[PDB]
């Protein structure tokens, strides 16, 4: 491999949760919650951000039904919320 794909925010729970759902580092459906991941992070709005929140779900839910992703969700939308 040339390299290996990786990103900045890191998240052990949600990689944690996929691990549960069974699927291997290289698969499409793996890619597709890590990406999911990602797009999160791209929302710059919390509705944005809450529907990418729903894919990455949708995904994981579909795949096996793994409980964590309920965690990084809230604690996302956490970190999105602002007093400002």
């Amino acid at each position: 491999g040339s390299k290996m794909s990786d990103v900045k925010c890191t998240s052990v729970v949600l990689l944690s949760v996929l691990q549960q759902l069974r699927v291997e580092s290289s698969s499409k459906l793996w890619a597709q919650c890590v990406q999911l991941h990602n797009d999160i992070l791209l929302a710059k709005d919390t509705t944005e951000a809450f529907e990418k929140m729903v894919s990455l779900l949708s995904v994981l839910l579909s795949m096996q039904g793994a409980v964590d992703i309920n965690k990084l969700c809230e604690e996302m939308l956490d970190n999105r919320a602002t007093l400002q």
